[PDB]
RNA sequence: AGGACCGAACCGACUAAUGUUGAAAAAUUAGCGGAUGACUUGUGGCUGGGGGUGAAAGGCCAAUCAAACCGGGAGAUAGCU
RNA sequence: GUGAAGAGGGAAACAACCCAGACCGCCAGCUAAGGUCCCAAAGUCAUGGUUAAGUGGGAAACGAUGUGGGAAGGCCCAGACAGCCAGGAUGUUGGCUUAGAAGCAGCCAUCAUUUAAAGAAAGCGUAAUAGCUCACUGGUCGAGUCGGCCUGCGCGGAAGAU
RNA sequence: CACAGGUGGUCAGGUAGAGAAUACCAAGGCGCUUGAGAGAACUCGGGUGAAGGAACUAGGCAAAAUGGUGCCGUAACUUC
RNA sequence: AAUUCCUUGUCGGGUAAGUUCCGACCUGCACGAAUGGCGUAAUGAUGGCCAGGCUGUCUCCACCCGAGACUCAGUGAAAUU
RNA sequence: GCUCAACGGAUAAAAGGUACUCCGGGGAUAACAGGCUGAUACCGCCCAAGAGUUCAUAUCGACGGCGGUGUUUGGCACCUCGAUGUCGGCUCAUCACAUCCUGGGGCUGAAGUAGGUCCCAAGGGUAUGGCUGUUCGCCAUUUAAAGUGGUACGCGAGCUGGGUUUAGAACGUCGUGAGACAGUUCGGUCCCUAUCUGCCGUGGGCGCUGGAGAACUGAGGGGGGCUGCUCCUAGUACGAGAGGACCGGAGUGGACGCAUCACUGGUGUUCGGGUUGUCAUGCCAAUGGCACUGCCCGGUAGCUAAAUGCGGAAGAGAUAAGU
RNA sequence: GACGACGUUGAUAGGCCGGGUGUGUAAGCGCAGCGAUGCGUUGAGCUAACCGGUACUAAUGAACCGUGAGGCUUAACCU
RNA sequence: AAUUGAAGAGUUUGAUCAUGGCUCAGAUUGAACGCUGGCGGCAGGCCUAACACAUGCAAGUCGAACGGUAACAGGAAGAAGCUUGCUUCUUUGCUGACGAGUGGCGGACGGGUGAGUAAUGUCUGGGAAACUGCCUGAUGGAGGGGGAUAACUACUGGAAAC
RNA sequence: UAGCUAGUAGGUGGGGUAACGGCUCACCUAGGCGACGAUCCCUAGCUGGUCUGAGAGGAUGACCAGCCACACUGGAACUGAGACACGGUCCAGACUCCUACGGGAGGCAGCAGUGGGGAAUAUUGCACAAUGGGCGCAAGCCUGAUGCAGCCAUGCCGCGUG
RNA sequence: CCCGCAGAAGAAGCACCGGCUAACUCCGUGCCAGCAGCCGCGGUAAUACGGAGGGUGCAAGCGUUAAUCGGAAUUACUGGGC
RNA sequence: GGCCGCAAGGUUAAAACUCAAAUGAAUUGACGGGGGCCCGCACAAGCGGUGGAGCAUGUGGUUUAAUUCGAUGCAACGCGA
RNA sequence: UCCCGGGCCUUGUACACACCGCCCGUCACACCAUGGGAGUGGGUUGCAAAAGAAGUAGGUAGCUUAACCUUCGGGAGGGCG
RNA sequence: CGCGGGGUGGAGCAGCCUGGUAGCUCGUCGGGCUCAUAACCCGAAGAUCGUCGGUUCAAAUCCGGCCCCCGCAACCA
RNA sequence: AAUAUG
């Protein structure tokens, strides 16, 4: 039982949703605004991002800031009007996907 | 000695309940603050409306005030009900 | 086009839907839409069929020997289809990047003898032999049998709060 | 309004108490202009309470509790 | 932080358990030196947090004492329609 | 001779705040809520590559599809702006079943115990705390289980006013400024005596066919329907062992409901006693008034829980899913 | 309102008599002490609504409302 | 005849002399560890956990204080299996002794420990206000009576202790 | 650590101890200790000696012997000449054992020995033959005091390994 | 304690050797691996490491470590400075 | 830590740890943008050049299959050659 | 007199791999011990209260009691509580 | 359509209303100073003066367009 | 006032 408990295996990278960004704006802060639409699922703040052009990842990261207008909401839903930007990611290009995705420990068990 | 301390009258009105066509168009009950001071209160006077006064809230100026009340312009105007 | 500015009849109720434009009066008749078992005025009318789900009387993808009708086809008294009594093999335990494989998640072709017929292949599935059953075939029984097409009406899918 | 409100000054008894507090009384003035019964709900204003003692709640709100004189004693901190 | 959006930041203390609180880090969205900065004894019907005591605030409500409600007699409203 | 560009040109010549606000109107037009719709959401299903040591469908499920429910996030502006008080909590519920537990059953990659998933089933039950105004959520510790929803995201002519759209003030930020923020921070009046409908109770009138007093048959309607742990069977079946039953029977609890005061207690200002201050009955003694019953100590009945008795069932009939 | 008991051929309520329960050694008097105070008399006095008895007082004789043989038709019995 | 004995070296600087610290040669220990290891004598041997303990033993002894037979060692008496010289088994405290009990004296010595204690301590040097078993010296009493008790019997409370 | 002490310092009277005394009370007086270190804090048994040193000193307090204190922790009394008692009594605390669950029993800082500490220190031995105690007239009994042996090179000293 | 029996038979290791400090060359390693009390050795001739030969000290002991004094006239009264 | 002070700070006064020296003075030599004295195309006073121009030659650099190796401030660069 | 190189004497010095020397501190990196540090968690101990086993000492109505006194009924004294 | 100030060499300027070979700094490449480097000193490279039309003897400087940068603008998930 | 530095 001790030894059980002592594993951290997480099987779950299931995405929790999929957006593509377009009309980048600039912002002093986090140097970028990629103005987005989520075709599918939800966006959610803490959750890790992989973002990628042409089925291949340009860049990874995890969320900073989830804003949308003024609002700066933690959760946007699919087919809803979103904003996002991150820090360290230089460039923007339209029809590039964003792919949000939660992270999940399924558990360890001996034998 | 003291805009000192506790505490009646006196002044002030923080909390809670009652009251909410109430007894009262802001009070009662049980608590509470100051209470020799920037204190309080009588009587009379002065400051008059784009003006007054204001330890300043746009408060107060006769149960009212982001401009009193009363009369007149006046049956203002109202593309609105 | 109707309402708005049109009442009336029907659509249970329901301006705008259907039928139809109210001059007034009558205790007449024939009709429109819509109906004809009763509530509720008129067929429990007549004739040929369908459905057995209360479908009708809400709901799809999709599924199924529900059932009605129709045009063709495969097999079959040299004995079909489904039962029952049997056989189920040899090259071959098949070479094999093989610990072990002798059919199987693996390997590859998928060829080749004896035979009425039996696959280096069908499987619940072993420590490996297997134990067992099946495709295929013999005997028994003796007349229909198998499943695609077109199409009517039904079935499940079908769970909401007074 | 015959209104639980407001309204300046003067007079200041006995006992207990520091006291014009507060209680009980003297002098004096009052029982407040609807009463009678019933003794349920429930509300208003109060008293008491087993055990637990803030678990209530936005929050110790409200209640409860502390409550006087003399003596002893009295921390952090300080502009002493 | 009366300032911090993300946010209940992260770390330590308190609690069985603390989005508040107390003490730090500093990534200060958006503190900053008389539109004053940072301390500060005393003081406060001041804001937030904690302990003791204390208790019907509560678990969970019971009884009792008054004034209404209730009945009878007299007088006799209301908003509304 | 006019970018009178707002271009049929209101002046030669004009920008703002109002939460200190005010007037006239509007559901012609927003916010709360209803309604329509169902993209979105939630839920169920169709095809099955693949995962599952073999094996699609025990349990999951790519790439895509087709529905349901009215339930989140939205759309529209149809009801109401000569007023429908908005978040939550408290109190009080009621219904739906896509069932959290208990009951029944299939499959299981179901040994047993304990699970997974799906069907049938809404009778009953379905936690108290810490922090935050929060619902929610996280955390702590329980419970057989701490269901998911409708009901104007139930419920203010019932309560709360902490959140949040007033009037004060301040910080951060923005503007030159008045001020502003869907950014915080402190403080900040919750009215209404119930006609009708509804319900909880309790009466009067009349009828039921001459009138009257009793006892009933029971159409119909309501209440109740929860469950742990322990022991025996049995350390038996099962299982390598650890561990550990079904079926059936016997005890004792938690919560809930009804009754009751006999006990154990509370109350007990109508009973007795102690005692502070004062006044009075001439005074002493002994009593009485008043001061929250003056303050306290005990306590008769009654009422009542924390107190002690009992209940939920068994059995019968027809069935769901299943066999 | 109703509902239950009883109204003199009477225990309905109040009182009364006894008992219980409650509080816990009254008042008076005597004794001891200077006095507060104690002690004996004495578990005394007092005691609501409770328990068991008792007509002592009050529930008097009457009126009020309510009636006077109870429809028609048919069937089965009976003169 | 008797506390008759005194060592230095290395290192600062290019080199030198002072100042000055550090380091080494000596002896010693209630020692340990590393490696090795023949015998003998004497002495030493939980310095930390004053941390806690199994088991045996570490204080008993007097019958010449006293009532006593509970043990086995005799002697005595009796009854028997018999070998004619003995054993065997019940009586008797007659005795060598002695369980338990009353009494006397010793359990205040011996042994262990170094927790406390910076002075009711210790060491040293004085003092006066005391007692002191057993052991000694000195001068006299040891007269005469009474009422209890353990042991042991009769019961009874205990699981054991009592 | 510069101020520390109410029985504190002294007296009188009473009680108390075997004995002087604030030893312990009542009353009276305001003294007592302290820079020559009171009080408080930290550490520690002291001494004959041991070790070192030429000496003076320094460090040290095993074994041997004297004195003191302590006996699982804390507190108190009894018996007795002597104990405010190591293996005695009671009470309380912690701990362990026995139990019929009502209740009892136990204290290696004695000799051996074990757990445990730590670098590390011992045989659950033999004998009362001797020496010194206890009791007794004595025999004699008891004596982990003592005398001996075992163990380890721990130290000192002698000898061998030619 | 004494007598007899058999036979060199049964019995020597440890530190250290650069100076301090008694006692040296070679080989290997090459600021590597290690030594060390102090000052210091080793980066390709190491008497300083490791091994070997030789040697010195000491002996059932020998070293290291710890401990106290001495040296330390470096708490100095004896017996020092400013 | 105590005392003193309005403050700044004073006063009394460690340990852990770390280094193997620190310091004093003196000597020789070097150096000084220390002083004195003094010499040399060292400067001054002159004359004619280099650095530019074209070429030669040596070097570095670059490049290359090799551009052999050595010489490098004066004291290497028509050098060894 | 100035630049460069050199000699002699004298002077200063923290240079003696000899001024191409030596050498200080912030800062950045790593390691070590240590101070302050909201407080947490122990030891020991002062002061002011609570508590009162066992035992001893005092005071005792009650219960009980072989030795001694007696008027034989009980005392004196003891113990238990 | 909407304000400011500028365009010169690799970068930034001066030369402007005062119209006749465009000079002044940092860099670039050399040289000098030093034992050497930094620093400093002597020097050379380096241009349609944004781009055009106007205008003039010759316009860098003269006007207006095209155009660009900055300025504040005004935007600013 | 001419210069660090190595």
């Amino acid at each position: 039982a001790a030894m059980s408990g002592m594993l951290s295996p997480e099987l779950k990278q299931q995405i929790i949703g999929l957006a593509e960004v377009r009309d980048v704006f600039k912002s002093p802060k986090f140097g970028a605004i990629a103005g987005c639409m989520v075709t599918e699922g939800v966006v959610k703040r803490h959750n890790p991002i992989r973002v990628l052009r042409d089925n291949v990842v340009i860049y990874e990261g995890e969320l900073e800031s989830l804003r949308r207008f003024k609002d700066d909401v933690n959760e946007v839903r699919n087919g809803m009007e979103c904003g996002i930007g991150v820090k360290n990611y230089n460039d923007v290009r339209t029809g590039d996907v964003i792919e949000v995705f939660e992270i999940i420990e399924i558990q360890r068990t001996i034998a």
